[PDB]
């Protein structure tokens, strides 16, 4: 029993850090076969930041402006290209703990985890989600960027989130492995500002599945409601719209508490509308969204 | 910028977990050297776990009876021993992944990560506290029992605990990497109820520091308070009572923000009074204890 925020275990993807600097700029890289991965923006100066034409600024550097160091050694760079907002170095060392990966591009609401690196060296790990304005809320200081976000199934890891910034508000933008940034966001120092952050309404019913499993129960009610009448509440607290995917997806959920997918919305309802009044769900105050259905039932079942 | 619940990156202690069988009991072991430590209750069958004599259930083990496995390869073991409510098994091979390391016993209030493992697998990584009561809330279900507790000081791996029970009250409780129990809790299948959990007031207070750090100041009040006033107020909400100790504990965090630790005591007792009105404090509606005033400086600093 228990349940708590999960991330998964960090060692493969520690085994791939490695810090790569270009001219004065230090950041992290992700080191896969003979390949290392990092943000392009690596090649920006001190003012660059504003207004950076990539393909201009690229024109400067050869293999050679390129330091790429694992561990205390030094890897030697033979190639370099541009996939949109990553810069992919070839090395002449493919790395000996690549992992089994796999490059994934997710959707709002799914969550992953990252390790935070900072001069190619792990600090921490914790679990993120992608909001549904494509933002995550990390913890990310100067020179955390190259940290990758990713998820394991066994002994395949999955590469999903590179980090590359910091928006004016705080929160954070980056990319998948391609290079292809969530959302509209751009690796320039402008005014982005995130639209708005509504509530992953199929993550918190996972998560109210995870509290009956777990003995907290005060929150269920007599009621039960209509995908349709659900919907207008959740639009009214910023929830995202539930579909019929989504009952599909929390049906082991339901299944094993015999609970019903609506029957639990109705649940969600009347938090909405009555508050917690003081009260906790698995220890917090308020109604968690960054575990999915498939983070519920892998955690509750144990899987390594 | 963003502040999350981080643990530290599992790696090293990912390459020193192992499975530990002994009879129908399957559980984890710490390979550390040449010498795997498990909880002893690996020897009680189904029944003994009522009322154990482990002196006496040892007795009818042998080296041979414990089959110890790391990845998919069998260990050979050459003697065992219990020690306080650990055994330990010498085996023929040293860990070659073993890493620097310490046997720590922590004080109440302190934080560590947990990798969750099952089989001898690691599951997940999670951040905990050893809780004012000696106990921990954390997510572990059968076959969980020999996950370890850990923190990291560079590349030096200090082990804290090892889980060992669920008390009938959905709680853990384990030991030390010496076997020694934190708080009164005995490896017996009885009734061994938990004192109160009261909140880890110096953490609260660091968390606060940590989210005036990361823009979240709303809760600053214009009032100041003394330990004693404060004192008073802490054990009315069962909160544990700060010492000039804690004081001095936190004052990096007060002097990088200007904000006097008495200061930021009279904000946490107005947060007590009134109430969060609904607001949030880094995305949380209750005061966070689970980060001690190192963890707040380790993240907020980028600590590798
Ligand atoms: C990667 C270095 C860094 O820490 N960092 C950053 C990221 C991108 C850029 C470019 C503008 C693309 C050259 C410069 C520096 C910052 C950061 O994002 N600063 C603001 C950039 C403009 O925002 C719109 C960083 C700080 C903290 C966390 N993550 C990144
Ligand atoms: C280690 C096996 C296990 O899952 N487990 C457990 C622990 C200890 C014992 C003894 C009674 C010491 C023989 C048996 C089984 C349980 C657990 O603690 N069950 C209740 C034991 C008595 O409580 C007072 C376990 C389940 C979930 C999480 N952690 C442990």
């Amino acid at each position: 029993s228990g349940f708590r925020k999960m991330a998964f275990p960090s060692g493969k993807v520690e085994g791939c850090m490695v810090q790569v600097t270009c001219g004065t700029t230090t950041l992290n890289g992700l080191w896969l076969d003979d390949v290392v991965y990092c943000p392009r923006h690596v090649i920006c100066t001190s003012e660059d930041m504003l207004n950076p034409n990539y393909e201009d600024l690229l024109i400067r550097k050869s293999n050679h402006n390129f330091l790429v160091q694992a561990g205390n050694v030094q890897l030697r760079v033979i190639g370099h290209s541009m996939q949109n907002c990553v810069l992919k170095l070839k090395v002449d060392t493919a790395n000996p703990k690549t992992p089994k990966y796999k490059f994934v591009r997710i959707q709002p609401g799914q969550t992953f985890s990252v390790l935070a690196c900072y001069n190619g060296s792990p600090s921490g790990v914790y679990q993120c989600a992608m909001r549904p304005n494509f933002t995550i809320k990390g913890s990310f200081l100067n020179g955390s960027c190259g940290s990758v976000g990713f998820n394991i199934d066994y002994d395949c890891v999955s590469f999903c989130y590179m980090h590359h910034m910091e928006l004016p508000t705080g929160v954070h933008a980056g990319t998948d492995l391609e290079g292809n940034f969530y959302g509209p966001f751009v690796d320039r120092q402008t005014a982005q500002a995130a639209g708005t952050d509504t509530t992953i309404t199929v993550n918190v019913l996972a998560w109210l599945y995870a509290a009956v499993i777990n003995g907290d129960r005060w929150f269920l009610n007599r009621f039960t409601t209509t995908l349709n009448d659900f919907n207008l509440v959740a639009m009214k607290y910023n929830y995202e719209p539930l579909t019929q995917d989504h009952v599909d997806i929390l049906g082991p959920l339901s299944a094993q508490t015999g609970i019903a997918v609506l029957d639990m919305c109705a649940s969600l309802k009347e938090l909405l509308q009555n508050g917690m009044n003081g009260r906790t769900i698995l220890g917090s105050a308020l109604l968690e969204d960054e575990f999915t259905p498939f983070d519920v039932v892998r955690q509750c079942s144990g899987v390594t």
